RNA sequence: CUAAGAAAUUCACGGCGGGCUUGAUGUCCGCGUCUACCUGGUUCACUGCCGUGUAGGCAG
């Protein structure tokens, strides 16, 4: 018996597009009304400071190229000059039961995966993965470049049942560390709530409110809208920021990628900090191919070893595999 | 067109940032001119050199 | 059984120097607005001396 070839693990822990507004610190308690940060426009005259060749380039050509300016046009977004706090608000559906997919060839593989995910729900419900998701919510990983340089970052997490509240935590993202993962009673409570929310025990819907003193007038960093620019259609414009209806927003993909930094046992290194959890797991910015497929430590070959040969490595690799299936994606080519 | 914000005339942030980093006094030409801005291929483009 | 399935995609920046917009002018002529009226609106379903617990007689 072989396994299914067309498989589609689905999205789970879906965050919303984070909207940004701006106001003053210590009046953040009664703040549901702050005006949105909007993407402004300005012009740039710069030099050319990139690396330049010494072969097949004329001396007069590079003398004419360095000494002539570059006049591009970019987008920015700043806080107002009397507002020193970047508010970031988003919601987070926690669905439940990310084990089984909904695209399967083999019925025997599908209920076999149901057998092993019911085994994992039986012996221990989602505890350390819930710890790591609740701790990424606890600090400000969703604040990417908004985090560094801030003197005070607060995370407030409310839970939704009806037009009312169920619990109101309060997390100090400066006091809560960045690298070494610990556990505390509020973090235990949030990890327990979404621990119920992950194993299909019902419906969990959260909304997270963040605050950050940066300083009045400073640069915020919404995400960047992409463009191909392959050859022709060069353009007067660069740095297209991302927006919604009249506000500066962060993509769902990148705040989800901020939620999915779990793996501390990748085989390349273990003291540099965690990386992003994905098959062929390697962060995009570094470019170094972490989690080489020629070892047994993929999601592909490891799932093929774990569902046919019925053997197992240590429990942390299974935490990585269960984080892969909570992540979603494609198994097989 | 002059740069502005809501109801206020403004200087860009990078113009102030350029005026802060005018430090370099060891470009190999001379000390007769003075400090220029720190830059790779350190170029005062406003005088074309 | 949602054209099924899924995705960090980026870091840096000096726009600037200069200028004569000016000359001249007829907005005109004429006109019918008129008929009738209940604000008691409660101008807070309320303001005050007996004990600051529903515990009192006034042209309220």
């Amino acid at each position: 018996l072989s396994t299914a070839s067309v498989l589609a693990f689905e999205r789970k822990l879906d965050p919303s597009d984070a909207l940004m507004s701006a106001g003053a610190w210590a009046q953040r308690d009664a703040s549901q009304e702050w005006p949105a940060v909007t993407v402004r426009e300005k012009s740039v005259r710069g030099t050319i400071s990139n690396r330049l060749k010494t072969k097949d380039r004329d001396p007069a050509k590079l003398d004419a190229s360095i000494q002539s300016p570059n006049l591009q046009t970019v987008d920015v977004a700043n806080l107002p000059s009397d507002a020193d706090t970047l508010k970031v608000r988003f919601t987070l559906r926690v669905l439940g039961g990310a084990g089984t997919p909904s695209a399967c060839n083999d019925a025997a593989y599908r209920d076999k995966l149901l057998q092993t995910v019911a085994t994992y729900v039986n012996d221990q419900g989602f505890a350390e993965l819930a710890r790591r998701y609740a701790h990424n919510l606890a600090n400000a990983r969703f604040l990417w470049r908004n985090r560094v340089g801030a003197e005070a970052v607060e995370v407030r997490i409310n839970h939704i049942r009806q037009g009312e509240v169920a619990r109101a935590w309060r997390f100090d993202a400066l006091a809560i560390g960045l690298r070494d993962f610990k556990a505390d009673a509020e973090l235990d409570a949030l990890a327990e709530l979404i621990a119920s929310g992950l194993s299909g025990s019902g419906h969990v819907l959260l909304e997270v409110v963040a605050f950050a003193r940066i300083g009045d007038g400073q640069e915020v960093f919404p995400s960047q809208e992409l463009i191909l620019d392959k050859g022709d259609k060069k353009g007067q414009k660069s740095k297209t920021l991302y927006s919604v209806r009249d506000a500066a927003a962060i993509h769902s993909q990148k705040i989800g990628n901020a939620l999915r930094t779990i793996d501390t046992w990748y085989p390349d290194e273990d003291g540099l900090g965690p990386i992003a959890v994905e098959p062929y797991g390697s962060v995009t910015s570094q470019g170094k191919a972490y989690r080489q497929p020629k070892q047994k430590l993929d999601f592909y070959t490891l799932l093929d070893n774990w569902v046919l040969r019925d053997e197992a490595p240590a429990v942390e690799q299974q935490h990585y595999v269960i984080a892969n299936l909570i992540r979603g994606g494609v198994f097989g080519e």
